[PDB]
């Protein structure tokens, strides 16, 4: 599927046993989700772009699926102001930018 | 060009004569680059980012060469990390998500 930039690439992934709705980003490296539970380690860290910093949780290993495709990797959890999918499960799931 | 995710996407834009890198950014609405001199006059506008909003300035109808593509349109100026082209530049040049 092709999907235009008229408006917020919005995809709905599954993660955790429930669905949520998140943003197809290649501008990042990683995936940040809304603060929530998640089963295993993790470690802190700091992410930082327009309007400053903030913290988050890392967690390896994580299964997510996005458009019926099951990509596991790095998962970052934290006060993100929207659920963003980033390069690094964008890759897994065959995802190319084209013009 | 079909671009891959592996890496960060940044190519070269072309604004006021000199090159400058920048990363397509379809997470950002908007285009927002570095401190720099843009012509004519500038009006406030409020974004909101990963770390929360911040005033940034606005110039309109500015001409910037995105991989020997030619664009025409809004770009703001504020404190950012890096060069970011978002959405509102990335129709003008026919860029689309594939998978
Ligand atoms: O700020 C954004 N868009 C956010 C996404 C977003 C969308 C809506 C609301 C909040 C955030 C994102 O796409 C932009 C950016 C820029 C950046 C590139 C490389 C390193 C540092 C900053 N890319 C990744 C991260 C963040 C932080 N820094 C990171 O390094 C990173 C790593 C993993 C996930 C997310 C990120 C960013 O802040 O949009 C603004 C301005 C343009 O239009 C509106």
């Amino acid at each position: 599927p092709q999907i235009t930039l008229w408006q917020r690439p919005l995809v709905t992934i599954k993660i955790g046993g429930q669905l949520k709705e998140a943003l197809l980003d290649t501008g990042a490296d990683d995936t940040v989700l809304e603060e929530m539970s998640l089963p295993g380690r993790w470690k802190p860290k700091m992410i930082g772009g327009i309007g400053g910093f903030i913290k988050v949780r890392q967690y390896d290993q994580i299964l997510i699926e996005i458009c019926g495709h099951k990509a596991i990797g790095t998962v970052l959890v934290g006060p993100t102001p929207v659920n963003i999918i980033g390069r690094n499960l964008l890759t897994q799931i065959g995802c190319t930018l084209n013009f």
